[PDB]
């Protein structure tokens, strides 16, 4: 129970309520709904935004403060390829709530999906779809840098903006980004984070497909262990293979940095005519 520390920690980025206006339903999240908005700004101007709500429910104390917890964890992180806080909700009504960006292509593993269907974005290019890659590294390279740790990094945790900017998140199967050393003992590093990375690399550079082909769920834990790991896919350069094969490395101390492999990327990215 931390509800006055809480309150505490997110005092400067309360907003008042009547400066949110709600509209449309999003879809679902961890603790509810979640709906588009407009929020008048200080400075006078609009914003398009997404509210992150909690069901109507009589949720716990608990709930209420895990909601909080996840909007003071965000709190301080800016950079361009994070998801921002934009403020919270707190002290006008029963469920509180949590203000974030509008993110107008929505999540990246369904967008690279429908690029493969005429009515959807077009067939994405080589180059953006490095750059993708390169938005991604650059995020997790702040929050590695951070001591933060993501846990669920995958192509539908990562965000599109207007301008097709990737921006990293978590919306609140999932075995086959977890790394070996995280699946065989509860570890967790910024290393594990490399990992899933690799991984969302190979979703981008498949544009959307389901790691491992032909591997269940189940059978992945002794799949890892006998050294295997995700195939080239058939279109993709071996540079930009041997990059993502550096992230599975078995022993962690071997796997590359945020900042490496987003150097090795730019370079790749910055080698085509
Ligand atoms: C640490 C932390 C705490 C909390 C969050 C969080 O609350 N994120 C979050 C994300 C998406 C959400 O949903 C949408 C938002 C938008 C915006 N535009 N559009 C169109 C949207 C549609 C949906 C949608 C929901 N269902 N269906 C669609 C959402 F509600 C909450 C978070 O990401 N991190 C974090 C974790 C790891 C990092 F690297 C960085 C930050
Ligand atoms: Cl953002
Ligand atoms: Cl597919
Ligand atoms: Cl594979």
């Amino acid at each position: 129970s931390h509800m006055e520390e809480l309150q505490n920690k997110l005092e400067d980025v309360v907003i008042d309520r009547n400066l949110l206006i709600l509209g449309k339903i999003l879809g679902e999240g961890e603790f509810g709904s979640v709906m588009e908005g407009n929020l008048k700004q200080e400075d006078g101007t609009s914003l398009k935004v997404a509210v992150k709500t909690m069901k109507l429910d009589n949720s716990s104390q608990r709930e209420i403060e895990e909601f909080l917890s996840e909007a003071a964890c965000m709190k301080d992180f800016s950079h361009p390829n994070v998801i921002r806080l934009l403020g919270v909700c707190i002290e006008g009504i029963p469920k509180p709530m949590v203000i974030l960006p509008f993110m107008k292509y929505g999540d990246l593993h369904t967008y690279l999906l429908y690029s493969r269907l005429e009515t959807g974005p077009k067939h994405i290019p080589l180059q953006t779809l490095l750059k993708f890659m390169v938005d991604i590294a650059l995020g997790m390279e702040y929050l590695s840098n951070r001591n933060f740790l993501h846990r669920d990094l995958a192509a539908r945790n990562c965000m599109l903006r207007d301008d097709m900017t990737v921006c990293v998140a978590d919306f609140g199967m999932p075995v086959k980004w977890i790394a070996i050393e995280s699946l065989a003992d509860r570890v967790y590093t910024s290393k594990s984070d490399v990992w899933a990375f690799g991984v969302t690399m190979w979703e981008i550079a498949t544009r959307g497909m389901t790691p491992y082909p032909g591997v269940q769920n189940h059978e992945m834990y002794d799949y890892l262990l006998h050294g295997h790991r995700l195939k080239q896919p058939e279109d993709c350069l071996d540079e930009l293979y041997e990059i993502m094969y550096s992230c599975w490395r078995t022993d962690p101390l071997d796997r590359p940095t945020f900042s490496v492999l987003r150097l090795q990327l730019e370079k790749l990215l910055e080698s085509l005519p």
